[PDB]
């Protein structure tokens, strides 16, 4: 564990303010780690928000649709935060934070391509693109479209495709 | 393994703490070693409290047979009710025993999948265990075991919607916002 | 085997943070750069108002993990000292460089390298960022800092304040 | 299999270098490289916060190892006011005398049996930079000509306790009081 | 680790000894196992130098500089270090055992000894004069002997070991 | 190699069967396996187009690109390529023997059939459809029950696979 | 490593291919695919050779894939030239299947060979059909009812060479000649 | 497992590769790299010496590979007068595109269900500077623009037998006679 | 599966090899150019007024092995002709470049890179070494060798001609 | 085995030369490799010459002085051509061979300094030097002081100390 | 493995071109494999002729007690005399083999090393075979057995000379120049 008082890690500190870091590759695991966290906080005080700091290449698509389901279902709002980059889930996810609280650092970078029997992996293609198109008010056709490029987009781009509602600030100028 | 302290200074790591809520997450692949943790604690909170229901959250790709049935035993065995709340997949043994769950109480979230194939020693003891999981699963859903026996001969991955016409689940679980 | 104060139980980098200090060291990549960014915004949450004092310790590494240390130092209002010790080389100088004006310090025997190793188009929108992120922690043209960043070329202590990645050469005391 | 201490107060609990560094003794063992040697500078700066007026014991058992990461305890050493002795113990081979001669000057111990050997191991024309940086340092720490240090530096040859002394490495030998 | 007590990481059962200033030095001589024991010596003559410390022995051998770094260790701190042998007691081992305060080095009577040491060669030739002059200075015996026996792979009962003055007692078989 | 003889490497048994024409195309298909294959079928066909080529199949499938090359191969030259399963075909196995001669589709009678192929996803079920409607031309059935039937795993009997229409003749057991 | 020998007519031959002019061929291991493609490789040869002269397979095996056991069963009744069986050392599971279906009256064994006709075994149904298909050949060669091949193939036992002529698995079993 | 020829003469023995090279036949398979490359070229300078009028029929069935060593094969085609025809196999990718669509024009032929890939996979500014060559290769082989390939390049399809005529990379798609 | 020709059974090598052509491929690290090397003293022995062609595609490697076969390049009286394809980077210029005066051929494709990669004060002796000896191959100062090889910069055959590492760039005759 | 006739290396037409490549570092296989091809050309002609190029990092100091002892013990006098380096046991076997017949290509590098029971390894130490001594008229004393330094030796160093006789041409100018 | 070729057009690696010769390459570990391809050299050239002399060269650092005595008891067995050379070293069975050459005809390499110390179921069988290792080295050389087992008891490497003092060898070969 690191930065640990006591097993008391660093994450766990941040816990108590009610903040959850989603980190590396989305694979069984983290994503139980994060959705008992987003249980646990819920339950504590459904009304109070919970900030959901993301930075994830990606990974596997059951465990992040898994982690949404669960950000959709519990009452309290989810912001989400993309820091360094998120890419295939990442997306998916952090598009899926609480509409008007989904932000984005300055440098990071965006990319909503989603990799994937063939006809089912076709179908959850389908599922994923149409959720990232209600995520950005965009048609579903030019989601598909736009996600079959593997272009990283700014968080300029980001902001003006409707996955998020603010860039973070420079504070230091 | 992130950490919730409460104070009066003892500490908890966070699926600990669920468990004081009375939530077990039945996670990763079935076999013994998380199987037993599972009825362990299953064990625990029937005799803290027989009249409260457990959570059991099951995300899993399945495992071996002998240790799901001992997971559904354990669940059908305690008074205390269970519900199952399927998340991500829930695919063979995980379909045993999440449908397995007290009637009324057995939630999917609208993403998850659902998948009824069991995947298979002498070949005649295979056969066996395979009519007992589709003889456990027809019951649980409510249809016949012939129906349960050429919908298990697929490898169809069901939706939310498919495993609660079906008969699997109970309730589609909502999304807020 | 990493050491422990009593004060109950921190370990030797946990008493540091009390003291709003944060290590960072190795190669710069997702784990360990999620760390210090939760550190530090543990640390501004505490207080805004007092300075974090961050040692940089670093080969360089991942563009996307060391560009995340920079926004959320850049983020906080608490200003980030950074101080530079052994070396810093690619991304470890782009983030020792956006420590808060004034207070980038360095280690008299420390290196500075600000070479960037590294989709083809991608690649050079990248290095065209970290480039214009250097210059601007330089007061140095951007034409400068591209050709001087395409050597393999080590920098002293006073090399780098003359460039101007640091402000101050800490002293040898004994 | 790190032992640990109980000492009881108002019970608390030390593996035996925690307890050793409430004493302000840090261990500097094994290669040197990243790490390790973040841990030594972490307790360097602790122990020093504490009191900038009470020494600190650095024992070093090292065969050396990275540059970079030598000369940020170095670094560190000369920084910090506090004053810090240092104590070879069975070997310091290259970068490990580089920091063990940078020990505040009179407490610079070594015991009878250790060995010390200040070659330095080694882009081209950057390594030449710092080799005569390293020779430099052991040059000043020592009080001999850069010139001397380069040509018994590259000669591979192990120094016994006295022969330290005698080059000006050390400022005592600990002794055999059994 | 092993077998553990929490308190009112654990406190094991090398812990609870060195409570009573019984350090244990087991397995392979290296770096790691070698600092342990150092810290273990200061740690206890830092506690109390006028209270003898009981170093159980039974090692292989292995890393002359580490094996070294405990003898001059032994000999730096006041507090009189006893030694005991048990099982066997080879190479850098022997060097360590035979070190202890004279007067209250043991070995457990069917424990063996070997004192022969396995090694640039003018240096492994300078280490191994060493070891051989303090094994020398340790028994009573002439270098010029020690190496003669030494050159050669057999062990020692500890009957042949206190003989040849490397131990003062053998420990007794007690159901007797 | 095996079992050879060398010459008035070495002349294996597989050269000596190329010699009347025979090819044995075994273990799994994958890219160097095929190019023997089809350098085997275009050296025959160069030395004699009329006379027809013997392909033994024993294949548990593989590579979908290699296999359609052996396939496309067998189709271009003029010479008919008799197909002989034995043991047993499956996925890319099936598509290459069942495009034989059309007459001189053979099977060995305990030989067994399985026509599921597993698998960019837009990609996958494009060859998948070429895969399926080449079974179709090849069997006399239509798509959708062809595609109907490989969706399921199972493995079917001489007796099936003629009835279906991926063979013309079993072979027989002579011992009778 | 495999020696090799001269015929004339001036040619090497591997000890094998000298032995396949003989109609010999040798069959040993665990049957798989590489072995059992060898030995079919083999039995197509000696068909296009001459169809009708008998040829000689020895067999010495713990079995394996049933597949490739069933390809050389077949490849042996398919070819109009009687298949003769040696079965030394042992033969064991598809080795019985393969040996016991060698022509009827040129089945052999030698004398301390041990016989065990029990069969080891992707979906379950299927599995089941097969073990039929195997114990049905098993009772042909034999002139043995199904059911009690079932039950003695349950067993997991070793028989002789003369328990495996009282079975009908062979026709004779080869002297010792000294 | 590759087979061989016996020729008889005044007796001689080809692998089979070998004795397609007698009629002028290069195999190009699996990934393109420095060694199967250099075979291949070669086999292209010594077919070429032997007669330059005669063409060489090179079959083509890659994923792709290195640049350099599919520019030197491609440079080799080029450079002999001979002309070298390509077949392109089961698949040609990447750099197998590039290899394929420079044979002579008007003898270019690809199997009907053979797939095609004009992709190229890729320090920063060379890699720009590579791949806009290989587009200006495809382009120039293909008659269209640059423009055109590099949009299509980019977008990582498969093209079919038929679609790979229609756009320019190859002359023929060879029949299915049987 | 090295191809063969019989005229008695040559592998392709060889055959080509009658021809007084040697293939220089892959890596140079001492066995490869042991061969190369064998393959020269060979060709000189059978006859000393021939050319021998040496195609050249190579990412270059060991100093030691390269300059031997440079040296023995330059020992035997035969003529050496260079041919690159593909490319030659690093040592594999070195020996490309050493070919005889007027025959030192590249086709149009492939790239030219002099930089060479690498006991400090020897590294640096040896590199001087080679630098020294690009010079003189290309009619260049030492000045502008050491200057344009401390870049990573890959040469066309064109630009490589004009720095005159090679005597003619080989047609594209379709 | 490469540049391949019918087995029939390169290096085996070499061979008909009399010629022996000595390559890569000596261990004992290529030692023995070595030492058939000298008993061979000896006993097809012990008067002519034999020649023994050398490019070897050095090795197993027993089969380097079999080699050595084998060149000694055949009447041919054995030529021996330094290319690319000779380093610990190459410089042994290299200076070794027969006094006026030794040379070297112009680039390559020597390398005395002879790496290695101590006791024993030291004697064998003593007996390598006191060999590069006997080989290069040189002093033993000069040798050890000379072989303990880690420097490489030019081709004109190499000449000026004696291990060798003459530095092959650069015939190109 | 380079190669000889013969005109009359035939082709010999090496070593076998040595064998022409009546040469015998023993070198590496002695092991089964090795020793093998030795014993079969040995009894073809006997047969081939019994008159002519066997040359084995030796280099080796010892290896499997049983695969050498193999060895010796062809060397000794077969009627053609086995000069044995020396060159490199002689280890363990390495000297047990050389020095049972026929007597007149051991041979060793000026810088050649030697070591009888031999290094070695039960205890009581790796005693025998030690005694008869030793009671071959002592006939060997001329020496007594009690003086054969205590410097055989110590890592003592022989210089050729002490190897022809102590009686292994019966001479020194030259070195011209
Ligand atoms: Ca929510
Ligand atoms: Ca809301
Ligand atoms: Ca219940
Ligand atoms: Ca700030
Ligand atoms: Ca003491
Ligand atoms: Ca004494
Ligand atoms: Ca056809
Ligand atoms: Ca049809
Ligand atoms: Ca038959
Ligand atoms: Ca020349
Ligand atoms: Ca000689
Ligand atoms: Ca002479
Ligand atoms: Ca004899």
């Amino acid at each position: 564990m690191i930065p640990v008082v006591i097993s008391y890690d660093i994450y766990s500190r941040l816990l108590k303010d009610r903040i959850i870091m989603l980190t590396g590759p989305v694979e069984d695991n983290m994503a139980n780690s994060v959705i008992a966290q987003l249980l646990f906080l819920d339950a504590q005080d459904s009304t109070k928000d919970i900030y959901l700091y993301v930075n994830t290449p990606g990974g596997s698509v059951s465990a992040g649709l898994a982690i949404v389901d669960t950000m959709n279902f519990i009452k309290a709002d989810v912001q989400t935060i993309v820091m360094g980059m998120a890419a295939s889930m990442g997306t998916v996810i952090a598009s899926s934070g609480a509409k008007g609280k989904r932000f984005m650092l300055p440098n990071a970078e965006y990319m909503i391509h989603q990799p994937m029997a063939p006809e089912h992996l076709l179908k959850t293609r389908n599922t994923l693109e149409k959720i990232l198109a209600e995520n950005s008010g965009q048609s579903m056709e030019k989601v598909h479209a736009d996600a079959e490029r593997d272009n990283w987009m700014s968080a300029q781009e980001t902001l003006e495709y409707g996955f998020i509602d603010e860039i973070m600030a420079n504070n230091s100028l």
